[PDB]
């Protein structure tokens, strides 16, 4: 009565017939009753193409209970060109996606160039939330995304828990969870196996808390890349605690582009265990993957970044603070860092600091003796206070 099973609205659940129409119809029914649940039942597999579940004409507090499997079409005709997301939830209040079922993007057809006369640089995000207040994602697994697994854009009050991504470590650009223009988020008790950043925090994000997460494979937990194409980025109050990273290319990273502007401030990375991680601790203001590697006079201002209790083994550079000549990093603090080289090659690479100011609160392994204790008039002279933040 209160639970709208998609099979009662025309869905075939055979994996082969297109059930998109049926899902839209079930959504329209669920949208009319509060406390309603749209159930995608266990024991069935549903082929669903691009779809947008709109909240504008819908109700608030809806539950989308995914217990079976939703699979993406592999035919190019299902997608058209320029589509940035497969499944979208837009303008919802209090939406919950829960259950122990699976979203499978069949991403290998995209990674592997089987769509269209031509591969798009940016492929669809599997599950995207836009413009929503009070979003919960729990329980589900997203596997084999065409690109990003889960995205939050312009959302507030987000909770992600008991959540899993699974795409191959060598799949291109398959980041786990991406946030942009989103605030007041908690991501916890989740397992992220990705081909790119496990968690990527982009501009406009603040008050993000990540804890009790396992990453690997993937590229680590990253703020950025910020400021590409001479743009302004603002990120503040990011906490990452109690995370284990296995065979990722970075551990905890902040990356920004030369020519960017704005500010990344008040970041805490604590209780991080790394196992065979290439670059465990990195601030890179020379980031240029996918573009030009020239220098420019503007930078994103990085300040008040704290690293506490980070231990394990590394395979490339243990610590790299590569900050802009035009705007040094400041307020970097390190405590209780115990990193051991996993390979001989790694053992020959010492910490690297460039234009980085801060303090060592304890001795570290390897020793970090390149952080500058003096203040930076250069950093203080660039206006990166009121352009980004009101407090
Ligand atoms: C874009 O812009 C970037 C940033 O400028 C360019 O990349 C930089 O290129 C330069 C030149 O090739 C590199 O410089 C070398 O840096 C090393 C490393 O320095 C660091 O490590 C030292 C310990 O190994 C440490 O002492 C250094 O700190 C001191 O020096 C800095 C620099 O003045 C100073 O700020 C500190 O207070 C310290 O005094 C630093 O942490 C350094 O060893 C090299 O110097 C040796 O060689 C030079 C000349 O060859 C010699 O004169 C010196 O006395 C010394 O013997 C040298 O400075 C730098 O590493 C690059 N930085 C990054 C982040 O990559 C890049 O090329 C530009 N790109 C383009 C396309 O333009
Ligand atoms: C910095 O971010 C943290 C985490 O987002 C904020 O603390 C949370 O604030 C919410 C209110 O929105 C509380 O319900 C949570 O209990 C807080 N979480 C934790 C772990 O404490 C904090 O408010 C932010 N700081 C500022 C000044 O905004």
């Amino acid at each position: 009565s209160g639970t709208i099973n998609v099979l009662d609205h025309g869905a075939k659940g055979d994996g082969t017939s297109d059930d998109t129409k049926a899902f839209e119809d079930a959504w329209q029914v669920a949208c009319k009753v509060a406390a309603s649940t749209l159930l995608v039942p266990s024991g069935s597999t549903f082929l669903v193409g691009p779809v947008s579940f709109l909240g504008k004409e819908c109700k608030e507090k809806i539950v989308f209970q995914l217990e079976g499997k939703i699979i993406a079409p592999t035919s190019a005709s299902a997608w058209g060109s320029g589509l940035l997301q497969w499944i979208e939830f837009k303008a919802l209040q209090g939406i919950t996606i829960k259950g122990k079922g699976i979203i499978d993007g069949r991403g290998s057809v995209w990674w592997n160039d089987m769509m269209g006369t031509k591969m798009p640089r940016t492929k669809p995000t599997a599950l995207r939330f836009y413009g929503s207040n009070g979003v919960t994602v729990s329980g589900i697994t997203i596997q084999n995304s065409p690109q990003t697994h889960l995205k939050f854009d312009n959302c507030i009050s987000i909770q992600v828990s008991d959540f899993t991504t699974s795409s191959p470590g060598d799949s291109p650009n398959t980041d786990g969870i991406h946030l942009q223009n989103s605030q007041d988020a908690v991501i916890y008790r989740s397992t992220l196996a990705c081909g790119d950043d496990c968690i990527s925090i982009q501009t406009g994000c603040s008050n993000i808390n990540i804890h009790d997460v396992d990453c690997g494979p993937g590229h680590g937990i990253s703020i950025g890349g910020l400021g590409k194409d001479n743009t302004k980025a603002c990120v503040s109050n990011i906490t990452v605690r109690d995370v284990t990273m296995h065979e990722t290319t970075n551990g905890v990273r902040i990356k920004s582009w030369q020519g960017g502007s704005g500010s990344v401030k008040q970041v805490m990375f604590s209780n991080i265990q790394v196992s065979n991680v290439a670059n465990p601790i990195i601030i890179d203001q020379y980031y240029c993957d996918g573009g030009g590697c020239h220098n420019e006079t503007s930078a994103v201002a990085v300040s008040n970044i704290n690293y506490i209790n980070i231990k394990g083994t590394y395979t490339k550079e243990p610590v790299r603070f590569a900050c802009s000549d035009s705007l040094p990093c400041t307020g970097i603090s390190l405590s209780t860092i115990e990193l051991k080289p996993a390979t001989g090659k790694a053992s020959s690479l010492d910490p690297f600091c460039w234009k980085a100011h801060g303090e060592l609160k304890t001795k570290t392994l390897p020793p970090i003796q390149c952080l500058k204790t003096e203040k930076s008039p250069e950093a203080a002279s660039r206006s990166n206070n009121d352009a980004c933040f009101l407090e």
